[PDB]
């Protein structure tokens, strides 16, 4: 599964406050799966290597990841969304609910 024809819109990573993906980056940083996620949307080993070093000072390698892959290229947040399915982490997916559209109203618990 690669190709969707991207049949919705959601908001631009680009508005997605950096101050607040902070908070998800943070977490995901101690479940140490950061290359699980370059890897997993296939990137440059020029790149990761920016963030590796990065993250050697005291820092998140999901922060300095979603500043590439939500910066260059740019995305939304529905991308990220099918994203954590891949670990099946459903606490990263509420995490960041309250920014996808509306139609995920289905799967959240009562």
């Amino acid at each position: 599964g690669s190709h969707m024809s991207h049949l919705d819109n959601t908001m631009a990573i680009r508005l997605l406050p950096l101050p607040v993906r902070a908070q998800l980056c943070a977490h995901l940083d101690a479940l140490d799966v950061w290359q699980q996620l370059a890897t997993a949307v296939k990137l440059y080993p020029d790149q990761v290597e920016q963030i590796s070093s990065q993250k050697q000072r005291g820092r998140s390698a999901s922060n300095e990841f979603l500043n590439i892959w939500g910066g260059q290229y740019n995305h939304t947040v529905q991308t990220l969304f099918a994203l954590f399915k891949k670990l099946k982490l459903h606490n990263a997916m509420r995490l960041i609910k309250d920014y996808v559209s509306e139609d995920l109203h289905k799967y959240i618990p009562r």
